[PDB]
């Protein structure tokens, strides 16, 4: 079966047949579409066949497939999983496997660089002073002094469920918050909650409105631990405009790494549940998420006063005057410092042409148009206009339950 | 089986049981979303005129009633002796309004309760057409008070005598293929534009000219027919504090009024249903104004903004964008016709949700299309989970009538 998607801008049409590769599950039915829902211990008996599925990938993509090499392999991983219910993955299938998981992502705009990336065996780690120290490594090697490289750090797999390595923040690198007894929320409201957790832990909080939280990592199922990171392992950028020349007063800045590690990473069925991966940001992440959300730093009206705004009717679209002020002034900051960072028309434009790449060599290119498109301007950008088909394919970055919900304290 | 929907701004969660009533498909399946795909017998009459009957009745209060029973075996006889059907007045107004109810792709049906609904089911030819569009125009235009209305032409008989609304809204401009290479007038009414010269129309090659309508009844050809001006109501473009903005020569009509989709009550197909509300800003200075195939005027507003369009990151588009948006809906409200910015619609979207929720059980909502063109995460809609599916009575696409037309 083949599946026709239309560029409505550009008339172009390209044709999906990788979807018939797709093997789980999306939360659509025929009479239903789960398209904007946000989120909608294996056995010997499942985990062969997912093996093998992922083994002929990675030998169909280096091109030895049937090969003796691909056989022997096989063999040695069924043998492994009927004497050890597991497997381990060699450093050159790890590396493939990571670098599909995000070729696979279709909620991430930015794949057209999903065949560069660094990946960190973290394998043989065993405590989480291990975990901290790959992890610093991580973040210096990324931010490479502004000059950022996408990176991925990958802890033990997921042996019986008990002894599972997770890194408790959600971001590598993210600002506390604070719920005042007023009701007001100093810092970041989304990270309130694990906030709470990181002082009850331990954490002497300097009660600010962006101190970088502390690391809390697990490994091997046992009691997570707080580590800091160095400060001068933390990048950041101070925002200002340029023109207005009030806007460096907010006393706003962000951190230049974007790092999320609370996924899951599977491959060839295995589960690597600590795989903390960063690449460098889309400023409207920042820009209009992060400061405009009206459950995050929400600026908006700030920034609409001091550029006296009309903020008596909605109609005079003050907000989103202020809105386009803000990113040009994230966008700023960063090109004078010198951070990588890319808009939201050139990255949504490469998307485009990785897209089309993609369906040419590849057969089609899994999207998830909700999340593709960006959250400001979405017509003025070409993925808006895009048809896009969305599955699962693995290797895959999943998402997985807060440990703070299911860990069993020691 | 009960569905969820969350909205991650508020945390409020609601649960949806109304999809469990859905009966036709989605397009989508368990392994492939095309949730932003534009376009995924008597025997087959009676149970779908049994499964409209007994929710209208059901909206009455007479489920299960005599009146009911007799209804259902009237329309069942009818059906078994005529291969059809006739609605009732009440059934037809019912039908029209929850068509509108069960709309997904639309963001104002808040409003869905107050549509005034004309029954043309006894016109017969093509100028009787035009005569019932004029006055749907000028009820709807109300000299500015926009009031939602539908005018319900003959529903389909055997195909052969279907009747069309060749355009695609009542009101739109014309668009012409230049020598140039390049396009004057709306690039998107181009092939239409053209079946009218092709039918007769003396276009005025001007870049906003009122298209004709090419109405087509009990089958036979399409006729021409100019709206009468004074009818089209239009609004002058003009910025709030960019005077330069006037000499960009752009004007909208204040009228948007669908006409090319099919309205199913019961079973019954009607092919010639327009229906007009009234605009939010963003459909005119977004989609209209800025769409790279459409008037494509961002850089024009960029230059006379004096923007360095050297690099995008400037985000000079982004900043244009905003003004020629604050100067549609500045327009719009001077001369006093209706409008709706997309902050006040989505936030009245969210209402209705809640409202359609706790009344009804939910809403099916397409997240794609609801959400502004603009502005997305600012407006109450981004942070909105929505479930998609489809109920009937409702409005659905069909096939361009040059496309099947047997002349
Ligand atoms: C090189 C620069 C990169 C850019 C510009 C890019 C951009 C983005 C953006 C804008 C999002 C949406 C974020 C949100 O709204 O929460 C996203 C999501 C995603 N990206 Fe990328 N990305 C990059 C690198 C990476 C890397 C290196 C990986 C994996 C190795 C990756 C995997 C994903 C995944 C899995 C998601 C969805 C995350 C979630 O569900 O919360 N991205 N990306
Ligand atoms: C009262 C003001 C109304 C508002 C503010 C509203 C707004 C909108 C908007 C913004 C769209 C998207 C248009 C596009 O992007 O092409 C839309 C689509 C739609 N609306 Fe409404 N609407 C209104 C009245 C109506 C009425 C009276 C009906 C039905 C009788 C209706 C039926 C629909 C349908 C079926 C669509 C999708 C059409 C398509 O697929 O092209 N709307 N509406
Ligand atoms: C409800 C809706 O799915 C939700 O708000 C989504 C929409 N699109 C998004 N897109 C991106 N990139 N990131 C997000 O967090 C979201 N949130
Ligand atoms: C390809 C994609 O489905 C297409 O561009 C959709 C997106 N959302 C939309 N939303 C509205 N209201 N109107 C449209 O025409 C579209 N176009
Ligand atoms: C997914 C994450 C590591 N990258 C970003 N959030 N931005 O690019
Ligand atoms: C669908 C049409 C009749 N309405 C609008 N496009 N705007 O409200
Ligand atoms: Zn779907």
């Amino acid at each position: 079966r083949f599946l026709k998607v239309k560029n409505w801008e550009t008339d172009v049409v390209l044709t999906d047949t990788l979807h018939l590769k797709s093997t789980l599950e999306t939360g659509c039915t025929e009479h239903i579409c789960m398209g904007s829902i946000m989120l909608p211990v294996r056995t010997k008996d499942q985990l062969f066949p997912l093996a093998k599925e992922f083994l002929d990938q990675y030998y169909s993509s280096i091109k030895r497939f049937g090969s003796k090499a691909h056989m022997d392999r096989l063999e040695e991983v069924n043998k492994e999983i009927e004497s050890t219910s597991t497997y381990q993955l060699k450093d050159t299938e790890l590396i493939y496997g990571a670098k599909h998981a995000w070729r696979n992502a279709s909620r991430c705009v930015g794949r057209i660089q999903w065949s560069k990336l660094q990946v960190f065996d973290a394998r043989d780690c065993t405590t989480a002073h291990g975990m901290f120290n790959y992890i610093c490594n991580h973040v210096k090697y990324a931010t490479n002094k502004g000059n950022l490289r996408s990176a991925i750090t990958i802890f033990p797999q997921r042996t019986d469920g008990k002894h599972d390595f997770r890194v408790w923040n959600s971001q590598l690198i993210r600002y506390a918050g604070y719920k005042q007894p007023d009701g007001s929320t100093l810092g970041d409201p989304a990270n309130v909650q694990f906030t709470e957790i990181c002082i009850q832990q331990g954490w002497k909080a300097p009660r600010g409105r962006f101190d970088v939280l502390p690391l809390l990592l697990q490994a091997n199922g046992n009691d997570p631990e707080l580590f800091q990171i160095p400060p001068e392992l933390v990048l950041e950028v101070p925002i200002r405009h340029p023109k207005f020349d009030w806007f460096k007063d907010l006393g706003l800045k962000w951190y230049g790494l974007p790092a999320v590690s609370n996924m899951l990473l599977e491959i060839g069925g295995l589960e690597f549940s600590a795989c903390p991966f960063s690449g460098w940001y889309m400023g409207t992440e920042i820009g209009v998420r992060d400061y405009c959300d009206n459950s995050r730093y929400n600026i908006l009206e700030e920034v609409a006063k001091k550029m006296d705004l009309d903020m008596r009717k909605t109609s005079s679209l003050w907000k989103d005057q202020a809105l386009v002020e803000i990113n040009i002034a994230v966008l700023y900051s960063f090109q004078s410092d010198k951070v990588t960072i890319v808009d939201h028309h050139s990255a949504t434009e490469s998307f485009i042409k990785h897209m089309e790449n993609e369906y040419r060599c590849r057969g089609g290119c899994p999207a998830d148009w909700v999340w593709i498109v960006p959250p400001m301007s979405g017509s003025i950008t070409p993925v808006f206009h895009q048809e896009m088909l969305n599955y699962r394919l693995t290797p895959s970055f999943e998402y997985q339950p807060d440990p703070w919900n299911t860990h069993v304290w020691k």
